[PDB]
């Protein structure tokens, strides 16, 4: 599923999402956008052997199994394909785990170097929110 811009937000700030950890919402649109373009679908493989998966590419060598990521863990408890679902709750449960974990949404590398520091709210103008 490619969701809309005001779609998802919609969507994560139902999922708890806006403000989770001092993150307004415009934040994870725009990480979304970035990483995933709001594919729910989209996966790049990076070079040491793991898969990023979903709308916010969560990462197999910490946060999900797809058992061919060697030395990984499963920090979020659930396979990697759940993240692929039109359905964006586990993403979006997967998302607070990692976020809290104390480097914040510095943890998304197309966040910091692409959303960090703008003006993310642009990212929610317009929106039924
Ligand atoms: C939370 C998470 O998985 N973050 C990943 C990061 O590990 C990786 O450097 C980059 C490219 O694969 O994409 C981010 O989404
Ligand atoms: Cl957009
Ligand atoms: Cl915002
Ligand atoms: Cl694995
Ligand atoms: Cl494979
Ligand atoms: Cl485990
Ligand atoms: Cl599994
Ligand atoms: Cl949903
Ligand atoms: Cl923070
Ligand atoms: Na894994």
């Amino acid at each position: 599923k490619v969701f809309g811009r005001c779609e998802l937000a919609a969507a994560m700030k139902r999922h708890g999402l806006d403000n989770y950890r001092g993150y307004s919402l415009g934040n994870w649109v725009c990480a979304a956008k970035f990483e995933s373009n709001f594919n729910t679908q989209a996966t790049n493989r990076n070079t040491d052997g793991s898969t990023d998966y979903g709308i916010l590419q969560i990462n197999s060598r910490w946060w999900c199994n797809d058992g061919r990521t060697p030395g990984s863990r499963n920090l979020c408890n659930i396979p990697c394909s759940a993240l692929l679902s039109s359905d964006i709750t586990a993403s979006v449960n997967c998302a607070k785990k990692i976020v809290s974990d104390g480097n914040g949404m510095n943890a998304w590398v197309a966040w910091r170097n692409r959303c960090k520091g703008t003006d993310v709210q642009a990212w929610i103008r317009g929106c039924r929110l």
